[PDB]
DNA sequence: TTTCGTCGCCCACGCTTTTTTTTTTTT
């Protein structure tokens, strides 16, 4: 993640960079992933500057085939954030992947909302058991963010109250534009220190309201695809572990309520289904590197458990 | 906390703030909420000048990444307004929470309605039962709104008639719109004036009839949709307890909530009502964030909802 | 009640006011309480129309909220007819409350049925009311029994007691235009309450068969949303009675739809000889007890 | 030293939504 100021050393002065950094592009990582026509409607960036700042950008940032040896260590290497639970660190052969994004869907009170509180929790843990050491982002769309849950959960894992609600940092979007706009501060803020963790807590939820009607389904999934992209570059450029949540849709028997589009996007998928008490059921969706099976966790005082 | 008026002393002109408020943008936070989408279907206003609507009222709302340690110390200014069973309490712990949906169903009676005019009693009073101040909105279709029931419940409060049924509104049109537009009219009336609770009993009560047959069951659940989410601005922009009771259909495949997958996730705490022996009833936390799977008997009396 | 000239003689001056009366929804509050899709398939086709006869018709009794004292008063004035008998001045607070939607069952053709032919002790009394109804949807109203019971007050008048009750219904499908021609003659004269008598009985005589019962349930739902509509809009105390299903996992026809569509219903069961125990269910400001009736020869009361 | 002329050529698809609804007594 290197900063936007690593290419004003080498050509670009910085005006430029502040125009870039307006925009949105406060990383190398940022400008080198985007394409040379979006360099280009952003005033103050001419087409032979663009070409030029698109050239350092790549410099730096790793293109093209170079070695694979090296990708199959990283994902060795690859951080594999726990849930928590006995079973659903070992139904994901490791834990939520980082670098990706997790969606995970259910009913409701299918424990979406305290799997991810206990992740914000759990992405302070070391290595040692299983996290980033790092800060977390709380991208909250439905007001649903209590921080109780999280002391109960450091409580329990025997870290200090304060640490953890220090290290969370917490925003709510308040429609699909804001959530986009939260995102790209987000990337801005990644920067300044490490967060080994972005929840997104139905990050399809006002989708569901703001795009009304059959005539606005096009404008809608192209704001959704909009939406995942700039997510997967966060992912991609800040290594950070992406876990959206989705809801739930009745075939008129239950299916994400979104289309083909996060369906593709979200690289893995979780079905989270009510069992018998607080314990509930999770399978895996749509993961590549996975198999397809069911799993048994528990919602207890302390987060999610067994 | 703060009106509409501010945006025209930002420097934007009065015919455009009447235009934002027409579309029912009644207060500045509720037109920072709405996105760009929704401020280009204002007639009139075109893209220009929409950056002076969004990032001007922005300006005055932090919209940013706060840190969990201020959420917490804010999360102490909850008001929490209390029911009126001390074991009800422990299964809230402390109650209904402000800024959030509670919407409470079962079969027939099992307390429903008494516990939207015990909540509205309770916060028609002060911080000494749970809720700070403000007065009551109803919001009434299935017709339970006797306000027979809420002259019995104000002589256990000691409280006179001119102050509390003067303070509690009533919703005559029973129509699956006219919720809608109310509570955009409850916007600027309350703007005005200071709330505590929000009672909409037939929140899907309306759409059982209103939208009748499958074919016609997705217009219903945008409607659904598009009706809980200004609930929910309207209940965090001016923190605001909303209670919305439910019906139940019987599973033929065993009681479900009516209108699925579109209230159940809008719904941030659900209590499931039962009906035990005699008149007391039972009431389950069916979903919630915090609190747990927790049970509470209490028995409806002629004071409240007792226990 | 509001029959105001206002309907007709506001913006909207066309064949739409006329359409509206023909298609079965007349009178002003068949459109501020009406969803926009009904007015649709009516004949003459503008969603701006809708709107416009909207805007132009919404100017009733405060729809745009209120205060509840406005319309507490209303209901302190309320009629609030009193039951037929003597025995039930504690229970009941008073009598079957105007506005309201109480529902009897426990029986199938007795019981319930003859409190129809009863009460309007009220209606009597002074001004007053002098009005009743009964509706139904297989049932064998005798309005002897009426003559009866008013024979027993100081009601002799024996016209007076006719041109008001509705003696028709067999099938669903034949009854509807019968509730939705009701506001026909209702709004000419006021009047006062309304009985159906065996309403939705068993619709599994005609709406029947698995699958079938969903479309049933949502036929119900229709009646009951349209007759709280008018026991609301016209302040009338409505009566709706069923019959026991005999649970074998005391319960009456209905299930899930008429008992969230009904305000004050009370179970109706048998006690010694012509003792006709009425106990009580649901209701917003109604203690849980039972009441003590009586029904013979001359009526219900005792 | 002199003195302007003269139009042609089409491309190219994107996007899912949404649950409802209880009968029915034997011996
Ligand atoms: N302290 C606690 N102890 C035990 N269980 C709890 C506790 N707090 C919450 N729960 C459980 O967690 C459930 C809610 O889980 P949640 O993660 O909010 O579901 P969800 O799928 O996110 N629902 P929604 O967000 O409405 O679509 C509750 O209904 C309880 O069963
Ligand atoms: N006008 C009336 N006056 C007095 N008694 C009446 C009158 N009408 C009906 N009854 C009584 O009601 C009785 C009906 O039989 P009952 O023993 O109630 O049958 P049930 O099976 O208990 N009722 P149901 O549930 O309607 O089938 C008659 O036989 C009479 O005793
Ligand atoms: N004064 C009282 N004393 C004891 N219990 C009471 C009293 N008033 C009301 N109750 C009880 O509280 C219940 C509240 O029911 P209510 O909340 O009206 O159900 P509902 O689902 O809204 N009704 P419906 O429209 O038929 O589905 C009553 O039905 C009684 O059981
Ligand atoms: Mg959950
Ligand atoms: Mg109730
Ligand atoms: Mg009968």
């Amino acid at each position: 993640p290197q900063p936007i100021s690593r290419l004003e050393q080498c050509g670009i002065n910085a005006n430029d960079v502040k125009k870039l950094e307006e925009a949105g592009y406060h990383t190398v990582e940022a400008v080198a992933y985007a394409p040379k026509k979006e360099l280009i409607n952003i005033k103050g960036i001419s087409e032979a500057k663009a070409d030029k700042i698109l050239t350092e950008a790549a410099k730096l940032v790793p293109m093209g085939f170079t070695t694979a040896t090296e990708f199959h260590q990283r994902r060795s290497e690859i951080i594999q954030i726990t849930t928590g639970s006995k079973e659903l660190d070992k139904l994901l052969q490791g834990g939520i992947e980082t670098g990706s994004i997790t969606e995970m869907f259910g009913e409701f009170r299918t424990g979406k909302t305290q799997i991810c509180h206990t992740l914000a929790v759990t992405c302070q843990l070391p290595i040692d058991r299983g996290g980033g050491e790092g800060k977390a982002m709380y991208i909250d769309t439905e007001g649903t963010f209590r921080p109780e849950r999280l002391l109960a959960v450091a409580e329990r894992y025997g870290l200090s109250g304060s640490d953890v609600l220090d290290n969370v940092a917490y925003a709510r979007g308040f429609n699909t534009d804001h959530q986009t706009q939260l995102l790209y501060q987000a990337e801005d803020m990644m920067v300044e220190s490490r967060y080994a963790l972005l929840i997104v807590d139905s990050a399809t939820a006002l989708y569901r309201t703001d795009y009304s009607g059959r005539g606005e389904l096009s404008a809608r999934q192209m704001h959704l695809a909009r939406f995942l992209r700039m997510l997967l570059r966060l992912a991609d450029e800040f290594g950070v572990a992406v876990v959206i949540t989705n809801q739930v849709v009745a075939q008129v028997p239950k299916k994400p309520i979104g289309g083909n589009i996060i369906a593709h996007a979200s690289t893995t998928r979780l079905y989270l289904r009510k069992g018998r008490g607080e314990t509930r059921i999770c399978k895996i969706y749509d993961s590549p590197c996975l198999p397809e099976a069911e799993a048994m966790f528990a919602i207890n005082a302390d987060g999610v458990g067994d």
